[PDB]
């Protein structure tokens, strides 16, 4: 009989894709079908629409694991019993789903994934953060075996030809008196990054939500660039521009993570040759990690 693992996540794409890689791994390991359920995504206005096909091409199989990733989540009844055991409660008992319950489920799923024996539950529902609960091969398999929609890929390609080709790009991811120090730290990270050697002429690719950070970093360093800014359509367009930056960061020669705890730059950490960041354990000090 067919048995399932459901990967639910509705936050930023880095978290959604790392978490999916943990769902996928358990499905691989126990001979289950993997269901990608992105209903309720922060990027899609309508609440019951599965967001995965809005940004990615259809996928029916990942490295041997069958995959359901479309609006079939709205017609199929996935069978119980369920794990975690909360998912066996009546639906009126499931309206209340506080953070304490989500975090318990992360911990329960983590225990299950470390256990030797498969669960007897016919459907595993993953609806908590599962970052760091899989191998790096799992993560790499997800990114290699799903594909961005043509419309998003064309923009990545255009930008790549316009700014990346023929050059070595230092990528800078900046999330967010406090603004004075932060600006200063970013500048010192960029000077460190620029002191290294590269094969091709250098340009600086800046990914930030602040117009003021763009403008100032642009005035303090040559050859800085960013992706231009262009209801439900602003949902989609926010998702798309998030993916465009996430994927371009992973084509840089060096990437600065401010901060390093962001899942947004996880893909870049996996592929890019050099990562620069603030060592939180020794705060205020810059460290450089060479990729294997
Ligand atoms: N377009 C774009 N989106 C980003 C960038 N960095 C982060 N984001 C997204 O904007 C939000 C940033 O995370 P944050 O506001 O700290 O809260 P979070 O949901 O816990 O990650 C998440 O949706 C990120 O995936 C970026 O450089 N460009
Ligand atoms: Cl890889």
């Amino acid at each position: 009989k067919e048995r399932f693992v459901i990967s639910r996540r509705r936050t930023g794409f880095g978290d959604c894709l790392w978490s999916l890689a943990s769902a996928w791994s358990y499905a691989q390991r126990t001979g289950r079908t993997l269901v990608i359920d992105w209903r309720g995504s922060c990027y899609v206005e309508q609440p019951f629409s599965n967001a995965f096909p809005a940004f990615f091409e259809p996928v029916e199989d990942i490295a041997g694991v069958p995959v359901i990733c479309d609006d079939r989540v709205n017609q199929l009844s996935f069978p119980g019993p369920f794990f975690p055991r909360w998912w066996n409660r009546p639906s009126i008992d499931c309206i209340n789903r506080p953070d304490e319950q989500i975090f318990r489920e992360r911990d329960e799923l983590t225990e299950l994934f470390q256990a030797r024996e498969d669960s007897e539950a016919n459907t595993i529902v993953c609806d908590a953060c599962l970052m760091w609960r899989c191998s790096e091969e799992a993560e790499r398999l997800i990114f290699r075996n799903i594909k961005l929609r043509s419309e998003i890929r064309a923009r990545i390609d255009a930008l790549y030809e316009e700014h990346f080709s023929g050059h070595s790009i230092i990528g800078v991811h900046v999330r967010h008196a406090d603004s004075e120090l932060a600006l200063h730290q970013v500048c010192m990270a960029i000077r460190k990054a620029k002191a290294l050697s590269y094969p091709k002429p250098v340009k600086v690719f800046l990914c930030t939500d602040s117009a003021q950070v763009l403008d100032q970093v642009s005035g303090l360093f040559p050859d800085v660039f960013a992706v231009p800014k262009r209801s439900a359509e602003m949902g989609i367009e926010g998702g798309a521009s998030a993916l465009i930056d996430m994927y371009l960061l992973a084509r840089c020669a060096t990437v600065i993570r401010f901060p390093p705890t962001s899942a947004f730059t996880r893909y870049a950490r996996l592929l890019v040759p050099r990562i620069i960041e603030f060592d939180l354990s020794n705060p205020g000090h810059l460290t450089m990690i060479d990729n294997p």
